[PDB]
């Protein structure tokens, strides 16, 4: 009887006699590196083996609690049922405070040559090693099951697992912060949370609280403008800038002191959504960006992103129309440029995301030998914060024994205990002992021991924010003069959006008044989106100078001043039975040919049939698959293909939707008949029309090149959909 | 200048001389005794001086103690550390299912004693205000997940008895997926996001979790409620609860009859369509959430 | 220049025999889970100090300041990550046995159980199935003393290849109550009152005899705790008990009933109360101590375990029932067969890894041995792993090292706080993914099965008729104890009752005493200042069971065995001691396994006579004689005149005497128990003038362990 | 230390911590909340007039004394300790 | 385990039941392994045959005859159908 035999004991085999994405064991295990090697020893092969309990006894009934009969009362001596049940209970932990939704990955970095000249850090001094590291990429103010693509600060992890100790560089995708002390952060941080009554909005920063905040605390003016800015929406963990932001110092050999700022700039390139296109993607796969970095690894297009350094001599510290220890203030590259000393590759997903992303523990704190920190207050402040908030995410103060956190090279000490202590200690616990000769024994300087640069200190104890702080506007107005026309009208709608949706009305007035301080034209424009009559003396109101020479930054728009990259882009075929076999054939080789991924999405799943009468696997639904999904859009020919195509509003409103978002769009022959049939116009630069499949792809694949077709943004507007 | 002025302590008015509330502000006059009770935790911080959790007046909430106004931070700032050692620890473990929800006050009144099945004394006296708090939930997602995903929602009613607090713990469907409690841990881990990724979110859409269901078709029942749009209601207010077991109620007499809960709505059983309940989780995560709180601010109350 | 160095840091090396971790002392007593132990071992020899995070510190010596008589700075994250870390060290303590030991060692199976039993550990004789020990008291919290008056815990983890083994249990054969509901209220009655947190690790005080005195089921533990089994001398010296009646099932489905039991191969002995309370203040890690060193000398503690084996069809048989817990076992009806030997031989290495860390539970059995109906039982088995879940900080505490089995154990469990594990396959069963591995094992594959008993009743609190017998089984214990015994379970009841305030609490004990025999409750009366009434006097006194009025077993002094080997003797010495006396004393020791201990005035060498130099063991002052079994008193004119003029050394001898303990006086040394205010001696004041033979002698007289008829006497000696 | 001890970082709700004098402020959650606030968790703020409010000095809030601080930045035993 | 599921599947309108159509075929469009869309059809065809057919065709399944002639589970206490 077969409906009995799924609630009896199954001892026999379950399976039958587009690859899914999987544990990166089972896909990749060629990438490997030293930490992984370590983490394999944690790992398990279940294969042939016995289901129990974690104790190790061996369960026969795995479908059934133990009960007083068949139809009885269960009973308390089903140990097997608690012990399962219990674990399951027991399975969540706290999520960080910020960045809880986040996504890992592992890889590894190579020095280009030695910085030996401006620091010991081991790391930084042999090209030939390869430093493990993972990263773990995230929002900031949503909840652990918030969406990807919403607008937000992106954070950035990296530890790097040295000889010398475990390195964590935890920056933003943004290159400044929105407060200058620490003190504040919990005050911004529950501003832009969910509001404390009712736990909404998630996920977004367009609410009363988080403005109100912003209107009364212009220190947060420059990194809101690179939040509303398309810099808050980036198309790809992989194509978006990272930065440390705070200043550090790197100390050589010889004792001498160089200020850097780290940097990461991406391989890939640095591509935005747009604001419409975000949101709808929070929509139909919130975990966009998460899928898309774990199947850009499995598909080999590997995040790649070069470590770059500005390096201030100490001497110059003072010589900035700016505090270098402001971490409102970016260092412009046109003042101090980006040296690229080396790069990192993430080329592993983990096997268990909670073993190895939820658990991993990074905190600013970790630095190692050759590099310090700078006065930057609130650098100092985040030093504190990382290890004490550790102490309940993860259990205890033995998080460091977790795989994932645990170091590569020794760590001997005298510290003991703590909840789930894993090592075993034997020897003296205190130093100085004799009765173990004083091993674990201090390092000198000379062979590696960390030491504090006797920076002078001088002042009197005191809270009081440094005069050299003051200045508000200046970078947000330097910020703005950079972007392009394009971009900063994406600036005004992202604060046109956002104060849209704040309720009380002086929030809104005095926000737009802020903005009359950093440049007329923007805050003009978004107190016209907002029914907000701007005054002759707001107008008036005095715009802050330029900075070391400079008025605007090529390096700060992010499409005047940064690549994009073709290759690892996403391209949907829209195709249902009857299609030309040869074109599908034809337009999936040419954008191959250019690392561009193609996917078949028809009216149903399986296999379409050709004209020719081939079958052609499917890559999913156009139900399930919309057009927010992918960066541009190929319509193949075929008379029955393009007929069901032109009775499918799904079908149809891919077109009109890829058109608004300012997507490149192909049609071969009779696919220009369903263009024709929508309330679109007549083919711009970005709509390409052809009859040889292979000539078409290979024009399309051209557009593509361009991102998005920012000059048909104005007819888009108007475009029903 | 008044820059100068945002980095300093803030003595000043900041207020010029409707947006959702606390209930507290907006429904004072919705009172029952479990409200009351709550009360003396409540705050009125007007006119109060900002302090440490020990009492300590703040004189500067802009800034660190520091060696200068330029200089490193101290280690004896005590208000810094317990200021920002409180925000660390902020968090608590979110439920391991329906960790997403949202809750509201009320009240429960009997219609007519049913003393001839029960002795459940708020099932004796209709003139009896039983307080109540109600928790509505997803199943699935993680606290941060949209609520119009399609997913069978949790119902959970506290009612703060004279002679102990009973939870009416139910779902929006009148059955369930499994039949007896040790398989949970595997249908729960087969419909939550996936172990390797933890993807997809909110969204019983991926292969784990159909791949139980072929296996183990006991689940079909509940599977079909889910499938249909029982499993993406309009509101809270508009969808049927169902404590899913049978009880018992046992009278004065000691005689038993079998029992099964039912909430029914009010304001009727309606549901999005599904790509409207997909456009939702877009532009409003939080549109049940927020449905459930303006509507008991407008007036509309749920009643069941 | 050199004080100016130990306030900088310490680049250079700073460096009869002490305790040690046992990777030190034993590392060739090994096993198959102690191998497993060693991944997690650290060994710093010649490494740099370093941060967790695996950066080497330069200065140990001072935080990071504005200056060097500056403001500490908040950026000194070597600082911070190590007070952070001594600041979380405390993890909460055991509810119960808070106060505990533990060591690694092994079991062996004499013969093949089949029979009765498809356990794998007892299966095989030429498998040494490794085990991990803890002893511990009840009462008490972490720092409580170790010889309190109390039940003794003793939890075995067996780590077989079918999975962990937790054999739970007790000094003593039953239990304080019947039914787990009651354990909260018994422990809170017995745990420190909830206002003053008084007293530590003692039941002598009201809110215990409160209890006891509207419990009578308590009563039959309660003669246990106040007899000497409430004192142990050792825990390589008691017996073991599982208490609750366990079932075994064999290949065919043949399931018997079961008791188990440890019996030691170094006797039963325990100590006596004066000397015990006395040890607490003298040395409260006594009993760790003593297990401790035992190990390092070899003296390894040694347990046979023995099976009561009762046929199904048998279980209604006795005049009680074998599934309460308040009932044991007579082993004159039903014998203990010895099955196995378990033998102690490593200390761990760091105590708060493995002994503080370790979790036991009785619901952690294996294939081949199953629960009984046992009401006390049955509520253990929810306790232990609800427990595990704050004191270890969560749901995978098996993962601890010392809590991991050495067999395989894949689930779907997944996550939980300190996941260490990382698993990449399929989390749920049925799944098609993973073709569904691990899969389930078929009972006879090894996956474990409940023996299909009965089950007929009506959903009901209530307790079983059957269980309603008290006072039968206390009176059989009160019956089977010598005289010196019944003396001391008085003495045990007196002491208590006296330091309980309330009067009425004290007169209903006795009156329950009453029911148990009437010349128990009139000598505790009698101590207490209580009338009883002639009512009392007569109350009726329980029958025999099962045609049995004694049971030599449940006699310590008269039904077990008290072993000379692995005792303790005191040489009281001073400068100018013979030199010969003490070769010839130890050499005669040593020949019997005993351990004389040289205690004199000063610590480090003592001159004999002769002129050579005699290595001390510690001071007299330092290690008074509750700590030994015997005193030997060597001869020499200037260590006599040295022990005369020392308060401590005569109050030694006076202490020994009262303590019942063998004292033995060579030549002169015959002088100093003259000049004190001692009677004249017995059987037990061994005196000589040659050393081989009064130390023979001596030894002969160990061997009764204490001079019982000196007891009368005892009373009335100042000391 | 009173983090892992005591529960969380509420372990001045507990009863016998609590100060008898006002406490106001903007610390919200955490394990064992027992306070429930309905006021902006956020200072500055507008939405509530910025109450709870910073207190000047010469009104009671604590300031540090500006002690002067001279030095290098260093890990090292002050010589007048040598003794 | 059929009996109830097909009750509720005969108690809903047509348009109802079109909506349930598009949940199985929508989510089971998102499953990669194609066995598992196959069993969960497969399962369908033993609760209503038009609900599997319907479904099946939106993934591209064909039907069995075997499978399209599997046993329908018969009235509850004499119920085809449910208002509630
Ligand atoms: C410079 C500005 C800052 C940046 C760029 C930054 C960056 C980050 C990032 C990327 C994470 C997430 C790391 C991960 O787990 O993947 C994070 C977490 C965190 N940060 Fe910040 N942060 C900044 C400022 C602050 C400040 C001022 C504080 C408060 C003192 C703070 C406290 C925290 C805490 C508590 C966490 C959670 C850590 C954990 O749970 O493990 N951060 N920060
Ligand atoms: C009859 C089917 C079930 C229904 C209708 C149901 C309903 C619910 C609901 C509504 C909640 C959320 C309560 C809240 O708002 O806080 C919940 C939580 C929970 N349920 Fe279930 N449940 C069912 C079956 C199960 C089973 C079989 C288990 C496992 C034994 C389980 C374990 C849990 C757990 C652990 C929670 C989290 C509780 C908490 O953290 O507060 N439930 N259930
Ligand atoms: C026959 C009666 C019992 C015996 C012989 C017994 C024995 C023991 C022993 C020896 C320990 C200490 C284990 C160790 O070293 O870690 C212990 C711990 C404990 N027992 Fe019992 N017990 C009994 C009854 C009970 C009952 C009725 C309960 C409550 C239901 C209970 C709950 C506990 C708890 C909670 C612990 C602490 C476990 C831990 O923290 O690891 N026991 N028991």
């Amino acid at each position: 009887n077969k409906a009995i035999s799924t609630v009896e004991p199954h001892y026999e085999d379950t399976a039958p006699a587009v690859e899914p994405m999987m544990p990166g064991s089972d896909k990749t295990p060629k990438n490997r590196n030293e930490k992984l090697t370590q983490l394999d020893k944690f790992r398990f092969a279940p294969q042939g083996e016995s289901l129990r309990t974690n104790q190790g006894v061996k369960i026969s009934d795995n479908q059934n609690s133990l009960k007083s009969g068949a139809r009885g009362s269960t009973l308390l001596e089903d140990f097997i049922l608690r012990e399962k049940i219990t674990h399951f209970d027991h399975e969540r932990i706290p999520e960080r405070v910020v960045h809880a939704r986040g996504t890992g990955a592992h890889g590894y970095f190579q020095v280009y040559e030695s910085l030996a000249s401006y620091t010991t850090a081991e790391f930084l001094q042999d090209p030939s090693v390869k430093t493990p590291v993972f990263v773990r990429f995230s929002t900031v103010q949503g909840s652990r099951g918030s969406a990807d693509t919403v607008r937000d600060i992106r954070g950035w992890a990296t530890k790097f697992y040295t000889k010398e100790g475990t390195f964590d560089l935890v920056g933003n995708n943004t290159p400044v912060f929105f407060i200058q002390d620490a003190i504040k952060f919990p005050d911004f941080v529950h501003a832009v949370k969910p509001e404390p009554h009712n736990e909404i909005p998630q996920g977004q920063s367009a609410h009363d609280t988080f403005w109100d905040y912003i209107s009364l605390q212009p220190e947060t003016l420059h990194n809101v403008m690179w939040v509303m800015s398309d810099r808050g929406i980036p198309r790809s963990y992989r194509m978006m800038e990272g930065f440390g932001i705070h200043t550090y110092k790197m100390i050589n050999a010889e004792g001498q002191c160089h200020f850097i700022r780290f940097h990461w700039k991406p391989v890939y390139g640095v591509s935005s959504l747009i604001w419409d296109e975000a949101q709808l993607l929070t929509g139909c796969d919130p975990d966009f960006h998460r899928r898309e970095l774990w199947e850009s690894i499995e598909a080999g297009d590997y995040p790649e992103y070069e470590l770059g350094l500005q390096i201030i001599p100490e001497e110059d510290e003072h010589k900035f129309d700016f505090d270098i220890l402001d971490p409102t203030k970016l260092i412009p590259e046109s003042l101090v440029p980006v040296h690229l000393v080396g790069k990192m590759v993430l080329n592993r997903n983990p096997d268990n995301y909670f073993s190895e992303t939820e658990q991993v523990a990074f905190c600013p704190g970790n630095i190692v030998p050759g590099i310090d920190f700078s006065d930057d207050p609130l650098l100092q402040g985040r030093l504190f914060s990382y290890i004490d908030t550790q102490i309940s995410r993860l259990g205890g103060v033995n998080f460091h024994e977790i795989p994932i956190n645990k170091p590569i090279c020794p760590f001997h000490n005298h510290q003991r205990d703590g909840m789930h202590r894993m090592s075993i200690s034997g020897t003296a616990n205190y130093e100085p002992n004799s009765i173990n000769n004083n091993w674990p024994r201090e390092a000198p300087p000379t062979e590696g021991g960390f030491t504090t640069y006797p920076q002078p200190v001088n002042g009197y104890k005191s809270r009081k924010r440094s005069s050299t702080f003051i200045d508000f506007y200046s970078q947000p107005r330097l910020f703005w003069l950079s972007q392009t026309k394009v971009e900063q009208n994406h600036i005004v709608g992202g604060f046109s959006f956002e104060l849209g949706k704040v309720v009380r009305p002086w929030i809104r007035e005095r926000v737009v008044n802020q903005l009359t301080y950093i440049d007329h034209q923007l805050a003009q424009s978004v107190a016209d989106n907002l029914g907000i009559k701007l005054s002759q003396e707001q107008l008036k109101h005095p715009l802050p100078g330029p900075i070391n020479g400079l008025s605007k930054d090529r390096s700060l728009s992010m499409y005047d001043g940064h690549h994009q990259i073709l290759k690892s882009r996403q391209v949907a075929i829209l195709a249902a039975d009857g299609v030309c076999g040869d074109a599908i054939d034809n337009i999936m080789k040419t954008l191959k040919k250019y690392g561009v991924h193609g996917k078949i999405f028809a009216p149903h799943v399986g296999r379409i049939t050709s004209l020719q009468g081939n079958e052609i696997e499917v890559n999913g639904t156009i139900e399930g698959n919309p057009s927010v999904m992918v960066d541009a859009v190929i319509i193949p020919d075929g008379e029955d293909s393009i007929d069901s195509l032109m009775k499918n509003g799904n079908a149809k409103h891919y077109v009109i939707q890829a058109f608004k978002h300012l997507k490149a769009i192909g049609l071969q022959g009779k696919a220009f008949k369903l263009y024709d049939a929508l309330p679109l116009p007549k083919p711009d630069e970005g709509i390409v029309v052809g009859d040889k499949a292979a000539d078409l792809a290979e024009a399309f694949c051209n557009v593509m090149r361009g991102h998005r077709i920012w000059s048909r943004e104005s007819v888009a507007q108007e475009i029903a959909g």
